């Protein structure tokens, strides 16, 4: 896919490339970039303050995620393990039905 | 001084002293044909991320609040089928809502 | 970060540059680079990504709340007060247990 728009209106603000891709503000307080790649190169940080931020593709983070409110999984996720409440889920048990413990979680059956 | 670039109702792009770039505005619209990079150590979203394909995280990540998904395939075992060996050398019924 | 990467000025290149060295710079073949210390973007309604693939290098923390459409592969642990599986709290689950009955809810490890 490529997506070079070239419209103009009054009042726009930009930096434009020749090639066609090019950062504009126009109307209704909108910046838009349009290119082939964006990259960012932050020697200290990125901060992105915005009520929502959609990402229509895949993301990949290469060290560590933090979320501090609610998180939901559409589709299925996987983990070495998750530790829930303290408590292992790959090694977790449970006192079993006649008063002893169970073994681990293991693989369905 | 700055170099920016600044539109009449108030939005603009700046850069600044001590190497602050800064983007203000309603809406930021990012249209990458390949992809985004991002090279920083640390990059924080203030409100809420939806991601519309999938994630893939190589670090450890803490999730302050409850997670939910259909499914969580810990260390090869679904979650939401596993079983156990039971404490009488038999074997449980599969994970089951909570009392 | 990385370094050893081309920053010379081409023929074209447009862009919005700071004294001190920091850039917005849009030069060949659909090419955006902003290179700085901070990053500060303020969309006081939204903002989209519409890209096939965004990578971080480093660490994210989201404040509120993130949702995933599709599958999510972690690498490494997770950590949760609960994991609310295909409607279940994994905190609170049971089993039908090997001998008619049931489990008590999940324990700690071993
Ligand atoms: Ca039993
Ligand atoms: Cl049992
Ligand atoms: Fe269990």
């Amino acid at each position: 896919r490529r997506y070079r728009p070239t419209n103009l209106e009054p009042g726009d603000a930009g930096i434009y490339h020749h090639e066609g891709h090019r950062i504009r503000l126009t109307k209704d307080g909108r910046c838009i970039i349009t290119c082939k790649t964006v990259e960012v190169y932050a020697d200290e940080s990125m901060t992105v303050d915005t009520p929502r931020t959609t990402f229509t593709g895949d993301v990949e983070i290469q060290k560590g995620l933090g979320v501090k409110g609610k998180s939901q999984f559409d589709s299925n996720i996987t983990a070495p393990d998750a530790i829930i409440n303290g408590k292992s889920t790959d090694k977790h048990i449970h006192r079993g039905d006649s008063g002893g413990t169970t073994g681990p979680m293991q693989l369905e059956h």
